[PDB]
């Protein structure tokens, strides 16, 4: 690779970072949008105030403002549901480590409550909140209300650093390696400029996923993140080995690979900045399917990429990876659903199943009430779109288990429901080929009626090849497709994936059977469970 390839392609201009004029040839349309107007101005120069006052019908009549609502608003966490819910916006937060409060939960519920049938909320596969039904005129007030309860929505979509994922058992688990909350909190604060906005990292070639590991279980899925911090001692010091470039896409899925780098714990933010700077500065900005960070690593090679990170470290040192990390390979992923003792004596946490991550405002108020009456006001989200309420005096558990709402959000659902994960699908997502959430519930219920099992089989349903519900990590994955019934009529289908493994011995699953009509999935899945996962016909 030439020395010329290493020339930074972006420059700071008026507090923002923009593509240098020599590197603007052949860029994709999204890069054009970013050049035409810096998205961060909608927040940092309060451009949202004036945009929000324009009727949508009129917004749609010019390119600049249509690009504002359909693309630039994703820098403010706002996603126009143009096809399936015209004029309404899904809104996505930053929620490092999945940690929320009862007050935050009540505030979000109060927002969606206003929108009635157009509102609801969802836990995401990055242990994050999404809310729905938002109208543009309400945006200025919602942004103020979020700030008031200590939330931000900044930089949560498009070409930005996504929600920092950590250990859902951080601080409470007797077996944790290192509490991940301080580090995911620092990362989020760094990425969003302490909720003011951070333009140094808001103009990447593409989305970029971080996680910090603190569990032997690897609840954080480090193998599928752009940057994963793996806890490791080096020369007597606590820190992290770094894995880089994991990603899923319609074209390619790849697991993260060692950068061959270790940082002390205090260097978590400096190396996150160095890697993002290298990615921002040097990454390809053509075909969107070749813009993820792994593609840069493949072009430069891991050593060439590593050198770029190294020059962007303070004092310009990057130590080599330590031989062995702290994650024990001898480990069985623990079920966190149900009631479990904390490391603080006399306290328990409870894991509650949220069916396919979907909640309404009344449900959110109930969960917030439980967290206040039984816990410490804290609610934790998980990447299986479930919840944990920590910090419950164990003497209160008898009473808690009698709460009516626990019959809906159960601490002990059937085993197949425990592991069930589903993306938004075509109820709201315009890219979706099929309906996912209702369908996956109905199918899973009918399957579980027919078989009993002991192994915790994880089933993931995703509505299109973007694979937001990560079908490549599942024991059985279902990817939306259109197919044909026996009479040649169009019907919703799934491509069925097998082979996905998580934890230290991770593996990416692959298509096993294409184009299965959804209405035929029950018998197929019953047989797979009996033949491959030890299930027993009832
Ligand atoms: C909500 C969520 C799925 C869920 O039900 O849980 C989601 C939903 C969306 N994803 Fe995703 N993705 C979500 C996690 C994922 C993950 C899983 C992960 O992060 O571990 C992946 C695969 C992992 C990865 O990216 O490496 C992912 C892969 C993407 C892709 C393909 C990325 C690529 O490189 O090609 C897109 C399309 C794109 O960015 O070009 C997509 C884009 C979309 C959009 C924004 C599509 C569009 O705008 O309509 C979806 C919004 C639908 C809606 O209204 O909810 N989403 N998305 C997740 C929100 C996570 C969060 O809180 O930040
Ligand atoms: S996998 Fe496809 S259908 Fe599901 S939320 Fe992602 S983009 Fe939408
Ligand atoms: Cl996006
Ligand atoms: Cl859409
Ligand atoms: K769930």
């Amino acid at each position: 690779v030439a020395a010329e390839r290493l020339e930074p392609r972006v420059e700071e201009k008026d507090g923002y970072w923009i593509l240098k004029e020599q590197f603007r040839k052949g860029i994709n349309p999204q890069e054009k949008v970013k050049i035409e107007k810096e998205p961060m101005k909608l927040f940092m120069e309060n451009g949202i105030e004036e945009l929000a006052k324009i009727p949508i019908e009129e917004i749609d009549q010019s390119k600049l403002t249509k690009d504002d609502i359909d693309v630039r608003l994703k820098w403010l966490g706002l996603f126009h549901r143009r096809k399936n819910q015209y004029g309404r916006f899904m809104m996505r937060l930053k929620l490092p480590n999945g940690v929320t409060t009862s007050a935050q939960t009540r505030y979000l519920a109060s927002v969606i409550r206003k929108y009635g049938k157009e509102g609801c909320a969802d836990i995401t596969t990055r242990q994050n909140w999404q809310i729905r039904g938002v109208v543009l005129p309400d945006v200025p007030e919602i942004l103020k209300g979020l700030a008031e309860v200590g939330l931000t929505s900044l930089q949560s979509g498009m070409d930005n650093v996504r929600n920092p994922v950590g250990n859902p058992l951080a601080g409470i688990d007797p077996e944790e390696i290192v509490d991940t909350r301080p580090y995911t909190n620092l990362l989020s604060q760094f990425i969003t400029g302490n909720s003011r906005g951070n333009p140094a990292v808001s103009n990447l070639p593409r989305k970029w996923n971080p996680c910090v590991v603190g569990s032997h279980d690897l609840y954080e899925h480090p193998h599928i993140n752009d940057l994963a911090y793996m806890p490791a001692t080096k020369d007597g010091r606590f820190g992290f080995n770094l894995l880089v470039g994991g990603f899923f896409s319609a074209k390619r899925c790849d697991e993260a690979i060692p950068l061959d780098a270790w940082v002390p714990a205090d260097d978590v933010v400096p190396v996150c900045r160095a890697i993002l700077e290298a990615f921002r500065d040097l990454g390809f900005r053509g075909n969107r399917q070749k813009c993820r960070m792994m593609w840069l690593i493949d072009e430069l090679g891991v050593e060439g990429f590593r050198a770029e990170v190294e020059k962007r470290m303070p004092q310009q040192q990057l130590e080599r990876a330590s031989p062995e990390d702290l994650v024990q390979k001898q480990w069985e992923r623990r079920d966190y659903l149900g009631v479990h003792p904390q490391k603080q004596e006399g306290y328990s946490f409870i894991g509650l199943h949220i069916p396919v991550g979907r909640v309404q405002a009344d449900d959110m108020d109930e969960l917030a009430r439980l967290a206040d009456e039984y816990g410490s006001g804290e609610i934790r989200l998980t990447v299986e779109q479930n919840i944990i309420i920590p910090n419950i005096e164990t003497s209160k558990i008898e009473a808690l288990l009698k709460e009516p709402v626990l019959s809906t959000f159960s601490p002990d659902p059937p085993i197949l429901m425990k592991g069930l994960v589903a993306c938004t699908g075509n109820q709201f997502c315009g890219k979706a080929i099929i309906e996912t959430k209702a369908r996956s519930l109905k199918i899973t219920e009918e399957v579980q009626r027919q078989v009993s099992l002991t192994k915790p089989v994880r089933m993931h349903w995703t509505g299109c090849p973007n694979t937001c519900a990560q079908v490549q990590v599942a024991d059985i994955g279902f990817m939306g497709c259109l197919t044909r019934d026996k009479n040649g009529k169009t019907v919703e289908g799934a491509d069925v994936f097998l082979g996905g493994r998580i934890g230290s011995d991770s593996h990416l699953g692959e298509v096993y059977k294409k184009a299965v009509p959804c209405d035929d999935l029950v018998p197929l899945v019953v047989d797979l469970l009996v033949n491959n996962f030890g299930a027993v016909p009832r």
